[PDB]
């Protein structure tokens, strides 16, 4: 016990050891385990951060309080260090020695406890090729006489995995499942460890400041367990805290920081809404409507949505928005999601749909089950959301992946998660789900027969209706249904194509102007409902871009100038210059 | 009574081991129970303690506030989820069943297929028992698992494969919560592979994952959400009178799962649209919702009863469930109190008012 | 990097888990964001508490070498972990620490650099920071979870243009003593620029400095006669160019004879439909100009009429006449509705998984090129 295990109690008098708070009923259990006859041998299993070793400390350290019944007093534990104890056992024949003169230390004791952190490491010390006497087997027999009493922790993979596939060794420890604690109790966990990261970090915590950390801890943090996430949180605001005073910024820990902090964590925006954040939520419909024409209720919808998530009454365990954008060919569909996706300088993820026609293709979105070729490399949808937690999904014609693969959005709407081939759960509570399609366009495009021609308006619904499963259409935030482009807005439209084609103009030193009877007439020439906003950039390309190709890559227009198009009347051609 | 125990609970150890094991810790139990010099002999009582202890099960608790837990289990269900009483009854009586002992033998404390339209209280009432029993849900989206050969990932990869350490993913979640509820959310999307496993599961409550372990099933709620002959529920049949489509899904459930599957279903309760005053509880539950979350921000809010009147018949579809009501709620107040909250008189203070005008049919806002 | 920093200086005064575990892309500097908190130490730009402590980067290869007789790595470790838990001013820095996963013998995989370091990085008296990418991270590291969960993960995204303009400023002089050239600001934005236009498969702090990097290299071989000059937006923008294998400057070259001939040595070899050829080659011309479309093929062409009338041959003239491979492929191949598994590849799990798919690869090994889909109906 000299140089391989550290006293426990020496430890807790020292005030090394911080305060076991409740855990009353696995500690009651710990000891009625250690008080058995033989095998009595208490193994602390849990997930990670649940308080295990807190607890097997917690127990010295209350052997020290005296908060012990009259059987544990003067039983002081040690902790095994394995890293020290197999140091210099370079030579065959000194690990063995020195494992058994700790463990004749021990037991002539007849009242420690050996307390081995990590005991799913202990199945290894041998050397000679085989299943040698190491430290597994060197104790396997003391276990089963009960002359030494053991406490391990391990947590529930690695108990699982590696410990309990010995069964010699496994039977011979008693389980003792350690659950994570409530909100209510690590709280009070919280409660009770305040004092040392108070003196630790010269800060003062308010009680609302505790209790909507362990709160947000709970709602945002969801890889952690509960008792090692809220302190998390707890340390990290005191640490920032303690890093103002130098600025003079010293206050105590208040909600807004612990909010601040959590937010910082997940990776997600909580209040910089306070900042100059609240103007670009306020001119992002103004913003998006001058870089998208018509079609101005999708814009209301995503900035509807945008902004009751970032005021905070969204929704509580759904995206931020999940719409499906219908209409015919070159309408925005496309445009206005990426634009979004500019405008708030957000990460946008794009899925062309159309690559997923197949129903077995669902292994690309969330993986390969275990076992299977692709299973090192991961689901693509889900690794891109757990990347991006905050982020535009964009699923382009969502209409041509196979209809099975839908059923993957149903929960990804609904609950906001997806489980990828490892157990990994993508948060997908701060994703802009969009999703384009022409659906019910071609049946609106359709010529009634007969002598009074009918209104085919409700034929695009049913026919979503009728692609879509009901339990998925019940679950969109909306389906904004894109109107066909106007004239006026294809005016708009081929002036954001001219203003494009000077900037790439610009790019080479040219400069253009663009007559407003020429700017209608190209609107005229390649204006086409049924085609959208296409065939117009299609009309200025041959157009100008041609004509203009032509003189800058052969004389006139290298380093070129002020290019200028007019109409003319009596043909109603266009003009061109230097 | 600690050999049988030992026998038909433990069953990750051998017979002369473990119901020594129960006897050596009853003895020490009973030797620490001297707080107060309370020292007598081992009995029936004690020995069913310490195995409910070791196993890890609940044990006879009526003396407990559990009873109360229990008595009232289906009246606070009911101010969570309105309407669906007969599934709220269901879940209660099986709950209790296996809390009184009655249980099934070696079978799931339940297996209940939960069927109806959409947007009814069908996955919502099995995390609301989830948290009123305060035990942890074991969620299972089986939309996932589409492929035939994803039962790997639900039971682990073979010996000799890559996935083998990993384990699979709902063996492990039911060994690590042995009591707990198992929502298999919609159940039809999986491939028909794999209901295979809810047979042994449901029939014999084990399953065995790629190492050899035993998954214990036997405290296990497990509840199955589906979506069945929903497209045939919302359809208008052709003629005069239009028919009652729940028969129709009946068959289409029994079209889709195998006779010995539903053979052992404990019940497939088909979960009914909601009603007026149905819409009209779901509004109130909305409400406070959102009071809460703006109490969160320093916000106070109420509705005159005539605007929730108006909300519920603005936003009613029985075909629909209860889904659009959160849209039209959303629609209606968060939009409104979201442009006031961000940039608008709501910054740090609250006390906003709403009621319905007649002549209008429009909403009232304000400090 | 301010916030990136600012938060592992957050993270480094924790009482307890005060390990910043830097996770990031490949080529965004993670490693970067290490040396320079110790070069910012060493010139005192940094927080008061955050002095007179020396960053030590661990190497694994020189701690495991020569490590047989069992007991020598863990002897080498706690004697490594003794020595940094009497500084109290050492944080441990190790390059990829999603490689300390496993030091122990194979006879049993145990006690090793995660299993040893666990009681020390939980109780707080050492300070690691880590570094590691998205896909080791999520794959090796957050296994042990007890190991994950020590360590505060922090977000390293990649920089923006200009804050990549700054950084190329920044670093400008160290490039500049090396190549002995001199980079003009206008060719740094060029370079930046371009390297987020074209160089699609690196990440951005990265590329813009392996341009910079080869135009100084490259501009130290020109100097044949001795012609040191300094490298402007036209040797950057061919240096681009060689990965994007298209110049937007070199035009004026002995190339715009090729596009302004096009058309006529077209019709030498393909006779008749005329305006085929006409659109073909204004395309490529505008492309080449620079009036192309920025997020869209150099041209998408639908070709009809009788057969044998020259459809595939004018395609096959342009390929060879530009150069430029041709891709073939036969739409005849391609008459089911599950055989687009060879154009983009099979999904994992299945038995083509690691062969790739056709079409991408094709395109990816060859950026420039023509792509031909014989009788598109068919398919
Ligand atoms: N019962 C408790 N009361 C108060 N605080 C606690 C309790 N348990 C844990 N903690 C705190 O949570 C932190 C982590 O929990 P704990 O150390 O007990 O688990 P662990 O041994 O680290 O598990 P693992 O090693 O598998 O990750 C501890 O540093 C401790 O401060
Ligand atoms: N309402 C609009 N106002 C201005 N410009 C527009 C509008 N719609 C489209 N465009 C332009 O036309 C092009 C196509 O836009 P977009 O792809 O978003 O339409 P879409 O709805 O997605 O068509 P599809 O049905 O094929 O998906 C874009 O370059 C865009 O700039
Ligand atoms: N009977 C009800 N009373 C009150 N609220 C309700 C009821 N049903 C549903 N809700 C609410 O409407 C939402 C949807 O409920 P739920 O998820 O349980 O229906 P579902 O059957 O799972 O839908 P689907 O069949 O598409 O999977 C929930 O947020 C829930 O709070
Ligand atoms: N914030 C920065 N300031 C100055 N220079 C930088 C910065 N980031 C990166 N660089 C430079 O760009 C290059 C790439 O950065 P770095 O080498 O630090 O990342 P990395 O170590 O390769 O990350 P990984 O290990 O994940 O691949 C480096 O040569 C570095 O000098
Ligand atoms: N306008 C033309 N100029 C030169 N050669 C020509 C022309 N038309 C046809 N040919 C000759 O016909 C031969 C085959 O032509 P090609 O392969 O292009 O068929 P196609 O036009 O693509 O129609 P399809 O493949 O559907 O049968 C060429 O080798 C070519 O010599």
């Amino acid at each position: 016990m000299e140089n391989f295990t550290t006293n426990l109690n020496q430890l807790a008098r020292v005030g090394g050891i911080d305060p076991l708070i409740g855990r009353e009923k696995e500690l009651e259990r710990a000891i009625q385990v250690l008080c058995r006859r033989r095998k009595n041998n208490p193994l602390l299993v849990g997930e990670s951060g649940v308080g295990k070793t807190a607890i097997a400390e917690g127990l010295a350290w209350r052997i020290v309080q005296g908060d012990v019944p009259e059987v544990m007093a003067d039983c002081t534990i040690y902790s095994l260090d394995i890293g020290s104890l197999l140091a210099g056992t370079k030579y065959r024949g000194d690990f063995e020695k020195r494992f058994k003169a700790l463990l004749k230390q021990l037991e002539q004791d007849t009242n420690s406890i050996l307390f081995i952190d990590e005991i799913h490491t202990i199945i290894g010390a041998g050397a000679a090729s085989g299943g040698q006497v190491d430290a597994a087997n060197l104790i396997k027999p003391l276990l089963s006489s009960g002359k030494i009493r053991v406490i391990g922790s391990t947590t529930y993979q690695e108990f699982s995995n590696i410990f309990e596939k010995d069964r010699a060794l496994a039977r011979r420890f008693q389980k003792i499942d350690i659950t994570e604690p409530s909100i209510e109790e690590t709280v009070q966990i919280i409660n009770g460890l305040k004092p040392k990261y108070e003196a630790h970090h010269d800060v003062r915590y308010t009680a609302k400041a505790v209790r909507a950390a362990v709160e947000l801890a709970v709602k945002y943090i969801n890889d952690r367990h509960l008792p090692d996430k809220a302190i998390d949180v707890i340390d990290e605001a005191g640490a920032r805290a303690r890093l103002m005073p130098v600025s003079k910024r010293k206050k105590t820990v208040n909600v807004a920081d612990i909010e601040s902090v959590v937010a910082r964590i997940a990776r997600i925006p909580e209040k910089s809404v306070s900042q100059s954040d609240r103007d670009t939520l306020k001119n992002l419909g103004d913003r998006l409507k001058m870089l998208v024409f018509g079609q101005d209720k999708a814009i209301e919808a995503l900035t509807e949505a945008i902004k009751m998530a970032r005021a905070g009454l969204g929704h509580e365990h759904k995206p931020v928005g999940s719409f499906l954008f219908a209409g015919p060919t070159g309408v925005g569909k496309t445009e206005v999601t990426v634009q979004l996706s500019k405008a708030l300088g957000i990460e946008l993820l794009r899925f062309d749909m159309s690559e997923y026609m197949e129903r077995h293709t669902v292994s690309r979105l969330i993986g390969a089950p275990p076992g299977y070729v692709g299973f090192d490399q991961g689901g693509l949808l889900t690794d891109a959301v757990i990347k991006h937690p905050h982020a535009v999904l964009l699923l382009d014609e969502i209409e041509k992946a196979h209809p099975d693969v839908f059923n993957i959005l149903l929960q990804v709407m609904d609950n906001g998660t997806l489980t990828d081939n490892n157990g990994r759960k993508a948060d997908f509570r701060n994703v802009v789900l969009v999703m384009t399609t022409n659906a019910g366009v071609r049946e609106t495009e359709r010529k009634s027969i007969g002598l009074i021609h009918q209104d085919n308006s409700t034929d695009a619904m049913e026919e979503i209706k009728k692609i879509f499963t009901p339990e998925f259409r019940n679950r969109l935030d909306n389906i904004i249904w894109f109107d066909h482009l106007s004239t006026d807005v294809i005016h708009q439209v081929v002036d954001k194509f001219i203003v494009e084609l000077q900037v790439q103009l610009d790019q080479k030193g040219v400069s253009l102007e663009v007559s407003q009877e020429a700017r209608n007439w190209l609107a005229e020439k390649g204006y086409d409902r049924a085609m959208g906003a296409r065939p117009m950039a299609r009309v200025i390309q041959d157009n100008l871009k041609k004509p203009l190709a032509n003189e800058l890559l052969f004389g006139s227009l290298v380093d070129g100038g002020q290019v200028t198009v007019a109409l003319d009347k009596e043909k109603n051609e266009l003009t061109y210059g230097f």
